């Protein structure tokens, strides 16, 4: 019993970890067989950061100008080149602890386990959501770039995020393992800012399914509601429209509780139009929005790694 | 900038975590050098729960009567001893993983990480803190029996907690790794009263300080307070007295931030007083007590948003 904001174990995540220098900025890369990932601003200076050539900066550089530190060992670069925003460096050895993986791009909604890093060395890990808006909430002060996210399926860990940059607000920007940014987003020092945030509902009701399994039973009603009708209320509280597939979703759990997803929605609806009268939902005043249906399931049924 | 409860890299403790099976009743183990520490209710049957005689459960079994697994392969107990509330197997295979390590018993406050394990195999870490009624708030189902609680300083992991058991409130009790109890617990399936929880008033500042660094000022206010009054304050709404210690504690976030202990004490009392007017604290609208003075300096800038 009990619900907590739950990381995978980053284990399988922290052998692939080391430091990458070129010239005087260092940040974190990812070192899978004979490749390390890496932000591609890595071969920036302060002064290229304003107006970046990549593919220019790039061609000015060998292997030797590129430093590459796992714990207090040398790797040798035998090779570069860029796909999109991360740089990829060819090494002399393959990590032997190279977990079995995959590269996958999450969509807004989905969570994911941050391990933060500086100069190659993991000092945290915390869990986190893709926003609608494709920042992340995250904590990373400077040295940070080149953490990753990741999902455990099995054996399998599934890298989502490479952290590239912070936004004004203090929340975090970054790319999928192939150099694609989320959000409209790009590697240059210029103004960015991070679009309206809205709250992501399946979650929302995940979390209300979270708190019925652990007894906080209190803002269940005998009303029930519909898509259409739930969806003005969704859109008058800035929150994401809920779709058919969201109550496929959240089958798993409207079965285990005996509560119809739209009967929850009439149970959300009141909590937007009324407040919290006083009371909590599981140890928070705030409706948690950072919690999938998946990770509901997997932290009320234990499933390892 | 951002703040996030922040568990420790958990690979140090995954490569120490096993499966330790006596009869029928299976829970997760800790495989350091040579020996592997799990809970001693291990050896207890359905009808031992109530007043068991673990002295007199143990001498009936034997070095093989405890299967060991270490993910797929199987270890050899070769001794048997229990300390306090928890086994001791020796096993023939010093753990090649074991990390440079040590033990130490806690004090209520202190925040660890937790790497929940079914079957010795992990599911997740998520942070905690010992609260002042010697619990904690832990996610915890059926078979996690055994899951440790650690900080890892350095390269160097310091082992805190051992989970032995769920209270019938839904919080969580177990033992440092020499067996010794937090709290006025035992492992008996009797009535046992999880006192009455208070907040950790020095991590509530920690966190106000927190806020400040990432440049929030609207809390605080033109008052101070003497130590005796505000603890006359807090204690009416159910915070842990402060101290001296907890003061002292305080003073590297105090000279960060420019601001005197006793004045963000004065803050905390209005806010107490006021609520929060329909705003947030690094995106909580509850005051949070599970960040300590040192997780403040760890995870926050060493450069505070004037
Ligand atoms: C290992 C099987 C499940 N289990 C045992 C448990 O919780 N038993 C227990 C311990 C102390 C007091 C009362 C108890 O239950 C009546 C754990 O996960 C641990």
């Amino acid at each position: 019993s009990g619900f907590r904001k739950m990381a995978f174990p980053s284990g399988k995540v922290e052998g692939c970890m080391v430091q990458v220098t070129c010239g005087t900025t260092t940040l974190n890369g990812l070192w899978l067989d004979d490749v390390v990932y890496c932000p591609r601003h890595v071969i920036c200076t302060s002064e290229d950061m304003l107006n970046p050539n990549y593919e220019d900066l790039l061609i000015r550089k060998s292997n030797h100008n590129f430093l590459v530190q796992a714990g207090n060992v040398q790797l040798r670069v035998i090779g570069h080149s860029m796909q999109n925003c991360v740089l990829k460096l060819k090494v002399d050895t393959a990590n032997p602890k190279t977990p079995k993986y995959k590269f996958v791009r999450i969509q807004p909604g989905q969570t994911f386990s941050v391990l933060a890093c500086y100069n190659g060395s993991p000092s945290g890990v915390y869990q986190c959501a893709m926003r609608p808006n494709f920042t992340i909430k995250g904590s990373f002060l400077n040295g940070s770039c080149g953490s990753v996210g990741f999902n455990i399926d099995y054996d399998c860990v599934s890298f989502c995020y490479m952290h590239h940059m912070e936004l004004p607000t203090g929340v975090h920007a970054g790319t999928d393992l192939e150099g694609n940014f989320y959000g409209p987003f790009v590697d240059r020092q210029t103004a960015q800012a991070a679009g309206t945030d809205t709250t992501i509902t399946v979650n929302v009701l995940a979390w209300l399914y979270a708190a019925v399994i652990n007894g906080d039973r209190w803002f269940l009603n005998r009303f029930t509601t519909t898509l259409n009708d739930f969806n003005l209320v969704a859109m008058k509280y800035n929150y994401e429209p809920l779709t058919q597939d969201h109550v496929d979703i959240l089958g798993p759990l409207s079965a285990q509780t005996g509560i119809a997803v739209l009967d929850m929605c009439a149970s959300l609806k009141e909590l937007l139009q009324n407040g919290m009268n006083g009371r909590t939902i599981l140890g928070s005043a705030l409706l948690e929005d950072e919690f999938t249906p998946f990770d509901v399931v997997r932290q009320c049924s234990g499933v390892t790694f």
